[PDB]
């Protein structure tokens, strides 16, 4: 077998996104039988160079997710990525807690394959263009560059949430995410200060083949705006050290493989 080539040439470009049609797992399951169980997949016709693990922070959000499996699956498989798909279920019901999550998803999907690029995307974002290829690059790498829900634009030049990419190296040199950002908002704002605190840039696909829908949806209860989010925010610099990865505690209370994707569920503790 040989290597991938750079660009897939099985990429069809600008696709239909829509979320009034009702989705059926089976028959998902049934469309893309190359995935196993747990929702991994490898290219059968060349080595890929891309072992993508790709993370979703989650809670009551199953009908969203079943749009991103519907669609997801099909477009990955086309960008000839050998890739698995970690759901990372947050037990209970206190604030939740979007980055923490995501951390967790990190270590926990290296326990089941040696992946070297992780892409962290939110429940609700799906890519319109499969140019816009889900894997990392020389300097971590924002996604979901034009939502709809953004008009398709940035809503400020240093946005770096709802799909993100970065290698397990760059991910290990920030001391992965923070841990400490309970409810909604700055998260992400965090993450990409912690970039810049370690030299890095961020890399994007172009406005057209970074175009992406949002399933439009109200308010979680239970993730309400964060106050001290702009505090935290003013203060990465000081607290990236020792909130992160070297400071990641949780508790996985269970592992389920469902065909289209790994459910890790998994108490992640509470603020105070
Ligand atoms: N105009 C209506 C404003 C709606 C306010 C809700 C905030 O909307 P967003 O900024 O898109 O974030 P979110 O989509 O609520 O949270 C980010 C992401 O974390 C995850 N998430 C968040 C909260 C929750 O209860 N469950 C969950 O699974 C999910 O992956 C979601 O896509
Ligand atoms: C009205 C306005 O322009 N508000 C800006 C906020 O939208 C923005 O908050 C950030 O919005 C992003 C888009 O949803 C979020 O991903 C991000 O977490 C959130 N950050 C915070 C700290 O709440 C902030 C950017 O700091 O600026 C406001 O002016
Ligand atoms: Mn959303």
């Amino acid at each position: 077998l040989t290597a991938c080539p750079e660009e897939s040439p099985l990429l069809v470009g600008p696709m239909l996104i829509e979320f009034n049609i009702p989705v059926d797992l089976k028959l998902v399951e049934q469309q893309n039988p190359k995935v196993k169980l747990g929702g991994r997949y490898t290219p059968m016709d060349c080595i890929s160079p891309h072992k993508v693990a790709i993370i979703i922070p989650f809670r009551n959000r199953q009908e969203h997710l079943k749009y991103w499996l519907y669609y997801l699956h099909p477009i990955l498989q086309r960008q000839q990525l050998d890739y698995g798909i970690y759901v990372i279920n947050q037990a209970g019901e206190s604030m939740f807690n979007r980055a923490k999550l995501l951390n967790v998803g990190f270590k926990e999907a290296l326990k089941d394959y040696d992946y070297n690029c992780f892409v962290f995307s939110d429940v609700d974002l799906i890519p319109m263009n499969d140019h816009n290829t889900y894997r990392c690059f020389s300097q971590p790498r924002h996604i979901s560059v034009a939502m709809d829900k953004f008009g398709f634009s940035l809503p400020y030049v240093q946005y770096f949430g709802g799909v993100s990419a970065l290698s397990k190296q760059q991910f290990l040199s920030i001391n992965g995410f923070p841990n400490n950002y309970w409810g909604w908002g700055g998260e992400d704002d965090d993450i990409y200060n912690r970039l810049a605190f370690r030299g890095m840039s961020v890399s994007r696909p172009n406005a057209v083949i970074g175009k992406t829908r949002h399933i439009r949806h109200s308010r979680d209860k239970k993730n309400e705006p964060n106050p001290q989010r702009f505090d935290r925010i003013a203060h990465t610099k000081e607290t990236m050290l020792s909130d992160g990865l070297n400071s990641l505690t949780y508790m996985v209370l269970e592992v389920q493989r469902y065909p289209l994707y790994t459910k890790i569920t998994v108490d992640i503790g509470t603020p105070s």
